[PDB]
């Protein structure tokens, strides 16, 4: 009653060009089997939204990875956000959305905005430039290792370290067990930057540290709060800016609305989010047999989600390929949906958005001048290298 597919989604050919195949998935049914890794897959809107919001049956404790945590062991201390599920996630949670809410951001976004104006202008004086090294990768190292109170020394583990942590969801392929053989010195960076002296005052670590007071938290439930943010917080933003980027020098017609009203900003950024999904899949595994579009699954498998189909879905978006910074975005999924909701959505939203607003007062045109390369990751979508001229406005 559920097709069975030989797609790998975690192939480099899937990964090159992943739309064909996204539609394949979608069209074969509701649910469908990968046999390649034994896992069920869910590719429309309906089905990934169902799923993100029933916590109960498809839960994140035994690992949102392939990897089933009841089977075999986690390659580091399972996230006490990520990887835990209600009600043990519900205090956690309630601390990072309080660290990471409106009112830190009406405490940085003057800092971020004023990195991104001056990138921006740096950027326009070099002319051309990589728009992932230079600006993808640039802007986010520039204000958030601060923004977490890190010291400076070490910095270069933090991309090593988060590419690392999205490897480890796939399965035990080359990207997983290359980045896993490398890992030891970036893990021990991170988990030490995680200590309540390392993190300096102000900054989103010593935050999350003055939480262990409340009963929410205990002090040693800390530093792997902070390893959250040091997971997720940094790769993900790369990743975005850049497809935001990658999308206003393939649709000129869009940078030319944005230049005319910088107020898209944010909603360009946001149908960046939807148009190249930078987490792409991730999984649940279900606490029990359940019904799901028609099919019944089974207690105990695990069921991934193509975050990035759901959000091409053409039974949910219209004209789901073009990148239109005025659509509706509202109820896109690739920040996730429900209880795991991106508790830092805020952080994110805000680089984004002042980078996309320098870009739209500051820059004319951006043209892709030289090969784009992509960057290959079992669950994070984006590119290497984006050569590009930027013309000034
Ligand atoms: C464009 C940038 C980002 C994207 C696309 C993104 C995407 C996502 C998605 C899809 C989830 C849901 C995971 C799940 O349901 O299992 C998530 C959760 C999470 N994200 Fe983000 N993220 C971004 C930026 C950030 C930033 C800047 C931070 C921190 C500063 C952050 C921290 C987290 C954390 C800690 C979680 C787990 C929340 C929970 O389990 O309750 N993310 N993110
Ligand atoms: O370490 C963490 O808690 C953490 C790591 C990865 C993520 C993540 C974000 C988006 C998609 C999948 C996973 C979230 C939290
Ligand atoms: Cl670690």
């Amino acid at each position: 009653t559920i097709p069975h597919l030989a797609i790998d989604p975690f192939s480099l050919d899937f990964f090159d060009d992943p739309y064909p195949d996204q539609q394949t998935l979608r069209d074969a049914g509701p649910v469908v089997y990968l046999d390649k890794w034994n896992v069920y897959g869910v590719a429309r809107y309906a089905e990934v939204h169902a799923v993100l919001n029933d916590p109960t049956t498809f839960c994140s404790s035994r690992g949102v990875g392939l990897s089933d945590f009841k089977k075999e062991k986690p390659w580091r201390p399972p996230s006490l956000i990520l990887e835990a599920d209600p009600p043990a996630h519900t205090r956690p949670r309630a601390v990072l959305s309080k660290v990471l809410s409106p009112a830190t951001m009406k405490t940085i976004r003057d800092g971020f905005a004023a990195a991104a104006d001056a990138k921006v202008d740096e950027l326009l004086q070099r002319g051309c430039i990589d728009a992932i090294a230079d600006l993808a990768e640039a802007y986010p190292l520039s204000v958030f290792p601060d923004a977490m109170g890190l010291k400076q020394e070490g910095r270069e583990h933090l991309l090593p370290y988060a590419g690392l942590v999205f490897n480890a969801f796939g399965p035990p392929n080359e990207l997983r067990q290359t980045a896993i053989e490398r890992s030891a010195p970036h893990q021990a960076y991170v988990n030490e930057q995680c200590q309540r002296p390392n993190l300096a005052p102000g900054g989103f670590g010593a935050c999350i540290h003055a939480f262990t007071d409340t009963g929410e938290i205990t002090p040693d439930e800390a530093p792997l709060l902070v390893r959250s943010l040091l997971s997720a917080g940094l790769d993900t933003t790369v990743n975005g800016i850049g497809a935001a980027v990658y999308c206003l020098a393939r649709f000129p017609g869009e940078l030319q609305r944005l230049r005319s009203d910088p107020t898209l900003a944010r909603n360009a950024f946001e149908e960046a989010v939807r148009f190249e999904s930078p987490v792409q899949t991730f999984f649940r595994t279900t606490t029990r047999e359940v019904e799901l579009g028609g099919a019944v699954i089974g207690e105990g498998e695990k069921v991934l989600m193509f975050l990035g189909s759901a959000n091409r879905d053409p039974r949910r978006w219209s004209d789901p390929d073009l990148y239109d910074i005025t659509r509706k975005t509202s109820g896109h999924v690739g920040f996730g949906s429900g209880v795991h909701m991106c508790v830092g959505q805020l952080v994110a939203r805000l680089e984004g958005e002042v980078m996309l607003s320098a870009l739209a007062r500051k820059v004319a045109a951006i043209d892709i001048d030289g090969p784009v390369k992509r960057r290959f990751n079992n669950t994070l979508r984006g590119l290497e290298s984006l050569p590009v001229k930027l013309t000034p406005a």
